[PDB]
DNA sequence: CGATCACGGGG
DNA sequence: GAGTACGTGATCG
């Protein structure tokens, strides 16, 4: 009857059990399966080859790997039935130990589902769909301090304090006494370990939120639980946080529970230059926040000085953690449903992988074989397939810009014009659509599978928009207002999903199609816009900036809003045109490159801005700079005296040293680099000197002047002496601060050689 | 040039 | 764990 919240399977006597994690009228209760069988598809070129198909075997675990059982299937692949081999496997590792063996088979055409994950397989083969119902979850937010000096190895310096917070309250656990009243203090780091445990196995919550919990907290949690020998039972079956490599990062799970990590979320839902936990909370709930740096807590730790502000700091971290969870777990939870996936992968993943989790599921419903992901060769010709069929945009700094919104016009053009894999160029088709230049014909005599569940999905949100008119309960109301959003989020990622490289259910030519039907409508737009004294600066598939030179805010505002109104009017069925906003200022570059200024003074940009560790401060410092002097100022000549002078200073040896630190971490063992780089070069001396250097270390250096490659003239930040050496002001000019600021000046006409005296 | 390698969030 | 993240830009070899 509850809601399922989770799925995972354990091994029981070599063989695997489904774990079904629910929640019942505020119970946790696990349902064990023990019948559910893996299993992959495989395309005979003969029913007699299964003779010798169904013989072959590998090795696991120091046992053979059999096929258990086949069974002739009857399915549909791109649109036409096909007949296939079911073959069963006993354990969800066989599937990885076997596949490339029948695979590789002379009577074997391919093979198919075979990477598919086991608690994946089985909710969507068993109909099961998680986040169900009006079932409330318990929510508790995680946050840690520790003490870090520049440049240590993770998990060198203890935790200092582990905050904590949910309706009762945000509180501190340290081993350090302040005397605050929402401070804890215990005896030593193992005891604020251990308290830590406690109140999680006391407060028993659904939801473990963090903010980087997955590549912070967590990890950390788990080198010192491992330095102090303790145990971590944070799981509802008393297991430990669980590591998983996702990518070249991480992702933490904690059994029974919800491990959301707002990160991951909140990248994927808001535009920031940079998503500090300070940056998020004031863009969400328009307050400030004080960030406390490591560097000023290590000095409080270490000095006993000033640790109230240290505390206050912890305390405050879990409080806006808590409030942003709760923020952002209510659309999480209605995508986990809308997929049929856990919140824990649907927020840890982009909308493509959502589409496709949404895909799999409707084509089982439909018995319909999934197109495999493809190889890495495919993947590579996909990155650099071209695309025929969105102009440079308009140069100089503009006033009063009407941002346009594009994107749910797309799905009802691929449902109108059938436009699926399965009815791309079909033979002895009676009836098609001519995709407009690229000529492209999709099949009208079948509804293809992608706008066949578009059709549906539209219709569900329009059935849910009806219900929300017709409720006067705010609650249910409240929840159908999430629903919808979901919908819309997922149907406009369709369009997206067919070019995406990594896609199942990949299409260049429908990508390709729906943007020269979607064309029609755009060049519809723009002429209507500038009939209207519009100006369109700029253009992309996806929306557009425009203004009326010269006009009163106000009224480009109202002739815009009164436009958008009118359009569609005139747009037949679900074609929408949508006002996003309005910006004081702002500047084009090129496609997804740009930055802009509200009315409220904040500076919006896309693909621009340079904040990472491994650019120096003086490139970032001058970005911002140029980009304050253009957008707050209105003034691109203070920007390029801004850069004159900054590589001016930077010749003459007037910057600080220490503007000039580039940080790269070491991510592997120092004999593994096939190419050596500046980092590198630095970090083989530091080893030879004894420093036991380890992947994470966080190398700081500074490039000094002299000849060849920049590797051979690199110093670790600690052996700088400014009395002796002498920096590269040429690689400071050229490859820092020149290329942080050459693309945004080049929209005003300026070339990198016109940045300097 | 192609190949290799780094970034983000968090102390 | 029957999946891996991404997109992009610098520097090395
Ligand atoms: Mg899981
Ligand atoms: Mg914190």
């Amino acid at each position: 009857a509850g809601m399922i919240i989770d799925a995972d399977y354990i091994t029981e006597d070599g063989k695997p059990i489904i774990r079904i994690f629910k929640k019942e009228k505020g119970e946790f209760k696990v349902e064990y399966d023990r019948t559910f069988r893996p299993y992959i598809y495989a395309l005979l070129k003969d029913d007699s080859a299964i003779d010798e198909v169904k013989k072959i075997t590998a090795e696991r675990h120091g046992k053979i790997v059999r096929i258990t059982e086949v069974e002739k299937v009857q399915k549909k692949f791109l649109g036409r039935p096909i007949e296939v081999w079911k073959l069963y496997l006993e354990h969800p590792q066989d599937v990885p130990a076997i596949r490339e063996k029948i695979r590789e088979h002379p009577a074997v055409v391919d093979i198919f589902e075979y990477d598919i994950p086991f608690a994946k397989r089985y909710l969507i083969d068993k109909g099961l769909t998680p986040m169900e119902g009006n079932e409330e979850l318990t929510f508790l937010a995680v946050d840690i301090e520790t003490l870090y000096h520049e440049g240590e190895e993770f998990g060198k310096g203890p935790i200092i304090m582990i905050s904590y917070a949910d309706e009762e309250g945000a509180k501190v656990i340290t081993w350090k006494s302040i005397d605050l009243p929402y401070v804890e203090v215990v005896s030593s780091e193992r005891e604020m370990i251990k308290r830590l445990v406690k109140v999680i196995r006391e407060k028993d919550p659904d939801v473990i939120i963090t903010y980087n919990g997955d590549n912070f907290a967590f990890p950390y949690l788990l080198k010192r639980a491992e330095k102090l020998g303790i145990k971590l039972p944070l799981g509802r079956d008393n297991s430990e946080p669980k590591m998983q490599r996702m990518g070249d990062s991480l992702a933490v799970e904690i059994k029974g529970r919800i491990h959301f990590d707002l990160f991951p979320v909140i990248r994927r839902t808001i535009n920031l230059p940079t998503y500090t936990l300070e940056a998020v909370y004031e863009a969400i709930f328009g307050k400030s926040k004080e960030k406390v740096y490591a560097h000023e807590i290590a000095e409080a730790w270490e000095t006993g000085k000033g640790l109230e502000r240290v505390a206050k700091y912890s305390m405050e971290d879990a409080k806006v953690t808590f409030e942003l969870g709760k923020e952002f777990f209510p659309m999480e939870a209605q995508l986990a449903r809308l997929v049929g996936q856990p919140v824990w992968d649907v927020s840890r993943s982009s909308t493509g992988n959502l589409v496709e989790w949404f895909l799999l599921r409707k084509a089982y419903e439909r018995n319909e074989l999934a197109p495999n992901k493809p190889d890495e060769r495919e993947y590579e010709r996909r990155l650099r397939e071209s695309y025929e069929g969105v102009k440079e945009p308009e140069k100089g700094l503009w006033e009063g810009i009407v941002s346009l919104d594009f994107r749910s016009l797309y799905p009802s053009i691929i449902i109108t014009h059938n436009v699926s894999p399965d009815t791309l160029n079909r033979e002895n088709c009676k009836e098609y659509d001519v995709a407009p230049q690229v000529g492209h014909r999709f099949c009208k005599d079948f509804p293809g599978f992608i706008p066949s569940l578009l059709g549906n999905l539209l219709e569900e949100r329009q059935k849910i928009k009806k219900r929300m008119k017709e409720s006067k309960d705010p609650v249910e109301k409240k929840l159908l207002d999430y629903r919808q959003r979901a919908i819309k989020i997922l149907a406009n990622s369709y369009y997206g999903y067919y070019g995406y490289a990594k896609a199942r259910w990949y299409c260049k030519e429908c990508a390709e199609s729906v943007t020269a039907w979607g064309r029609q409508y755009i060049d519809l737009v723009r002429r209507e816009l500038e009939s209207r004294g519009f100006k369109v600066l700029y253009i992309d598939t996806d929306g557009l900036y425009a203004t009326i030179p010269g006009a009163k805010h106000e009224e480009i505002k109202e002739k815009a809003l009164k436009f958008v109104e009118y359009i569609n009017s005139k747009l037949p069925g679900l074609l929408e045109l949508e006002y996003e906003g309005f910006y004081a200022r702002g500047f084009f570059v090129t496609k997804k490159k740009y930055a802009l200024i509200d009315e409220e003074g904040k500076i919006v940009t896309r693909g621009l801005e340079i904040v990472r560790r491994d650019w120096s401060e003086i490139a970032k410092e001058t970005q911002a700079k140029v980009l304050e002097a253009i957008l707050k100022h209105g003034n691109v000549d203070e920007a390029v005296k801004i850069v004159k002078e900054v590589t001016e200073k930077l010749s003459k040896y007037e910057i600080p040293p220490e503007k000039l630190v580039i940080y790269e971490q070491i991510t592997r063992p120092l004999s593994e680099y096939k190419a050596i780089g500046p980092h590198v070069a630095v970090a083989k001396r530091l080893a030879a000197k004894g420093v036991k250097v380890k992947p994470g270390m966080v190398i700081g250096y500074i490039v000094l002047r002299g000849d060849g490659p920049i590797s051979k003239r690199a110093i670790a930040i600690e052996e700088f002496d400014p009395k002796k050496h002498k920096y590269d002001a040429e690689y400071y000019i050229e490859n820092q601060v020149l290329p942080a600021v050459e693309r945004i000046l080049r929209a005003f006409g300026y070339r990198k050689e016109d940045l300097k005296y």
